[PDB]
């Protein structure tokens, strides 16, 4: 298992514009298009992202290309973030995948807002961090995915995904 296969399991793959759990226009592998309610604003962003007139539909390859960009940007954002970098540096390879997963879903700002949990992760207090991570809107809104991520932080294995 690796970051790509983990996120592919959490986000799925859809070749036609769809709405995410929050009601936002998305496509491919969890690629947010816009928070705007306009499907046209969404089609426009889509075409801008792909470099072609898509009419709201893309191919597998195109979906995978967006996915590669997004994971790269996620990693780079973490390493550029003063709050995230130290946590990330301190972790093992599996747990690093967990931070990347959160960043991809909720953005660097969002994750950086998990002050207390981050401090617990850095101190390697696994059980305590898992309990604190669960007291969040995140966990309440997408409980099955959050439990998976949380288990990864708690155990340091890919069990939740197997
Ligand atoms: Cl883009
Ligand atoms: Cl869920």
């Amino acid at each position: 298992m690796n970051i790509f296969e983990m996120l592919r399991i959490d986000e799925g793959l859809r070749l036609k514009i769809y709405k995410d759990t929050e009601g936002y226009y998305t496509i491919g592998i969890g690629h947010l298009l816009t928070k705007s309610p306009s499907l046209n604003a969404a089609k426009s962003e889509l075409d801008k992202a792909i470099g072609r007139n898509t009419n709201g539909v893309i191919t597998k390859d195109e979906a995978e290309k967006l996915f590669n960009q997004d994971v790269d940007a996620a990693v780079r954002g973490i390493l550029r973030n003063a709050k995230l970098k130290p946590v990330y540096d301190s972790l093992d390879a599996v747990r690093r995948a967990a931070v990347i997963n959160m960043v991809f879903q909720m953005g660097e700002t969002g994750v950086a807002g998990f002050t207390n949990s981050l401090r617990m992760l850095q101190q390697k207090r696994w059980d305590e961090a898992a309990v604190n991570l669960a007291k969040s809107r995140w966990y309440n809104q997408t409980p099955n995915r959050a439990k998976r991520v949380i288990t990864t932080f708690r155990t340091g294995t890919w069990d939740a995904y197997k």
